[PDB]
């Protein structure tokens, strides 16, 4: 069925399925639509013989240069996507709800890539975009397929961040704290302002754009302090670096960062260490440091994140496209 957002009871049922599913994704929670307030929300789900929700998909529709809409379910749907027959059923419900307004329904679940899975998907009619498309550009996948994920379940006895790493890394993580770096966290407006100054400063230094503060304010309004948390690193009165992490389902996700110019005393490591501590304190299975464009020492993002993730990057199946309008699809989507 399609979710009626004007019905509190139905919304709460939908939310409880999302929050409690081991496949839950924050970008699939209904709060996400509030963040992307410029997109149109359309949500659907499936029920079992008992009438209990067993699968869900939160879509967001965006405009294009054509008369068709772009339907996107960021990191969805919420279910075991390898159970393709069930996925087909969920997608059929999604397609019905789209009522022919979109040229495609794209979803990029965080499930490992494999030739076998890629083939099954293609056999069921879906168009997949992974090892077959450009690494970057506007033809590249929206989300990175390579992500540095720290699997905390490999260290059941771990009490603090340090217990997760070799001595060489313990030293790197200790350095900022030894040099006076202190980190406080929460989800207050003051902390948001703190994050925003470092976020935009970082943006300017790199000559890149940045999202407006209202984006993060909507995020702060949508998720409580047990879901959204801002970490701020300071040294003797000076603001050094910050980071935003979201806790949902089986993982804490490092989504945004900021750092002032000049001497930052390795504050970014301190921020990471505390986000990891939060994952440990809450018994979270995974700490997702985000994507990388290449597992190479020529990539500064890979370098940094490799400090905290020694395992190889997880490679996801990529974008799964249910083509609805083939002509427009070909015009707006290429490899
Ligand atoms: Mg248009």
């Amino acid at each position: 069925p399609v979710l009626n957002l004007n019905d509190p009871q139905a919304v709460e049922r939908y939310e409880e399925f999302m929050r409690q599913s081991p496949y839950g994704q924050v970008t699939q929670d209904l709060g996400w639509a509030k963040v992307k307030n410029n997109w149109e929300p359309v949500d659907v789900y499936l029920e079992d013989d008992q009438g209990a929700i067993i699968a869900a998909m939160s879509m967001l529709l965006g405009d294009t240069p054509t008369d068709k809409k772009f339907a996107y379910a960021s990191k969805g749907p919420v279910m075991d996507v390898t159970d393709v027959d069930l996925l087909d059923r969920l997608v059929d419900e999604a397609v019905k709800a789209l009522d022919g307004r979109a040229y495609v329904l794209r979803f990029d679940p965080e499930v490992a890539y494999s030739d076998e899975f890629n083939t099954t998907l293609q056999d069921h009619g879906y168009v997949t975009r992974n090892r077959n498309v450009a690494d970057a550009g506007m033809h590249a996948t929206i989300q990175p397929r390579l992500n540095m994920v720290l699997d905390l379940t490999k260290f059941p006895d771990a009490k603090t961040t340090l217990d997760l790493y070799p001595s060489k890394t313990k030293s790197k993580i200790k350095r900022p704290f030894r040099d006076g770096v202190e980190v406080h966290s929460g989800n207050s407006a003051t902390e948001l302002d703190e994050f925003f100054k470092t976020y935009t400063t970082m943006a300017e230094r790199h000559g890149i754009t940045h999202r407006p503060i209202e984006y993060f304010q909507r995020m702060q309004a949508a998720f409580d302090a047990d879901t959204m948390r801002i970490f701020v690193a300071e040294r003797e009165g000076k603001l050094l670096s910050t980071g935003i992490a979201l806790k949902y389902g089986r993982k804490i996700w490092f989504m945004y960062a900021g750092s002032m110019d000049g001497n930052t005393y390795y504050a970014p490591y301190a921020v990471q260490s505390e986000m990891i501590q939060w994952a440990l304190d809450t018994n979270t299975d995974l700490y997702d440091l985000g994507g990388i464009e290449s597992e190479s020492t020529d990539d500064s993002l890979y370098v940094f994140k490799h400090v905290f993730v020694k395992d190889a990057p997880r490679e996801y199946i990529g974008e799964i496209d249910k083509v609805l309008d083939p002509e427009v699809y070909a015009e707006l989507v290429k490899d």
